[PDB]
C-alpha cells in the first residue's frame, strides 16, 4: 500500500506535476531527490503549507497515477 512510485517516474511525472500544480516550477522539479519528500519540500518552498496538507495533495497526485 506504501510505495514511492513518484521517484521512479520522476522525470516523466514532472510535467504532470507542473500541470497539477501550476505554481510549481518544472525546472525545480526536474532536479534531484524526486521522491515524495521532495514534493513536500517544493510545496513548502513554493506555497508553504503544513506537511500533512502537502502529503494529502501529493497522495492525490499519486491517486491520479
Amino acid at each position: 500500500m506504501n510505495s514511492d512510485v513518484i521517484k521512479g517516474k520522476w522525470k516523466q511525472l514532472t510535467g504532470k506535476i507542473k500541470e497539477r500544480w501550476g505554481d510549481l516550477t518544472d525546472d525545480d522539479l526536474q532536479a534531484a531527490d524526486g521522491h515524495a519528500e521532495y514534493l513536500v519540500g517544493k510545496l513548502q518552498e513554493r506555497y508553504g503549507w503544513s506537511k500533512e496538507r502537502a502529503e494529502q495533495e501529493v497522495r492525490d497526485f499519486s491517486d491520479r497515477l
